[PDB]
């Protein structure tokens, strides 16, 4: 797969993570494939189907979300590896206020280029703790 | 410059790194680069003299740091951008006792492959924020 080929898959795979549905947020992955999440605070991995669980989970909390790629600039593509790197806004309304963050997503993808098959994700850790205290901060 | 090249480089720039003093930390860095924080809650942007500050500061407080890629076969190579991505742990003796998180640095090299012409990091802010509490309970 070209350098083309690979950010196109990331961008793919983007496109239907706005869809933001359990069906849309594994439609471009690899049955297999494990989604990581970086740093110590936040660390975690999930299969397919704990990643369709945290999606439907999160649809309770979150009224809609979008990410987007910044800058195509800052892309960084590895074609010796499969791998691309987004850094990308994120923006929502949830059920305690809005959502709005940055993150870093790093994808390795298929042998043929055309899913993930593997993904890590660097969130914004200390936004990440104030929004579950918000969350954790639920009275009636 | 080869992938070969710019891993060098770049391993240069964490050996010197980890030397930290305000000279070590510039000396594989082009005189106009910049070091830019990802994630809104901890963004910074530092030129040379500004980074040099800034270690002399953090000296205070850190006697000991080792930054060290984790798994040399995580490591993003892009050759067309000259941009190189480790996934570090990262571990201190401090006046507070033991730092020991992970962190995330692009770089991206000069034309020639031989100097870092800019950086971005990514820290886990959780971590940093739990640290600073740690400083801020110094009690004689
Ligand atoms: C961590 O990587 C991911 O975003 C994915 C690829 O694993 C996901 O599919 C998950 C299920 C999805 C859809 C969304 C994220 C978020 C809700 C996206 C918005 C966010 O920035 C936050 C930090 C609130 C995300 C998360 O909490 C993520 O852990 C999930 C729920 C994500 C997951 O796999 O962890
Ligand atoms: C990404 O770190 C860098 O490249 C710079 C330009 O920000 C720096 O030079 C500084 C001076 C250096 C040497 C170290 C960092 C740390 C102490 C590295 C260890 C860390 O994990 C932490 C998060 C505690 C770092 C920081 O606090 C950084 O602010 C510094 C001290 C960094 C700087 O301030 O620029
Ligand atoms: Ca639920
Ligand atoms: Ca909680
Ligand atoms: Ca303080």
């Amino acid at each position: 797969p070209t350098r083309e080929d690979l950010v196109a898959t990331a961008k793919l795979f983007i496109a239907k993570y706005n869809e933001f549905t359990p069906e849309s947020i594994i439609s471009v992955r690899t049955p297999n494939s494990v989604s990581h999440r970086l740093f110590p605070t936040r660390n975690a991995t999930r299969n397919i189907g704990e990643s369709m669980e945290a999606c439907a989970n999160a649809k309770e909390v979150f009224k809609s979300l979008t990410v987007s790629v910044i800058d195509d600039n800052d892309t960084i593509v590895d074609e010796r590896t499969r791998k691309v790197v987004f850094y990308l806004a994120s923006r929502g309304d949830t059920i305690v206020g809005e959502w709005k963050s940055e993150c870093i997503f790093i994808f390795q993808m298929s042998e043929d280029g055309k899913l993930v098959d593997r993904i890590w994700a660097g969130f914004d850790t200390a936004y990440m703790d104030e929004f579950e205290s918000r969350l954790d901060g639920i009275t009636f």
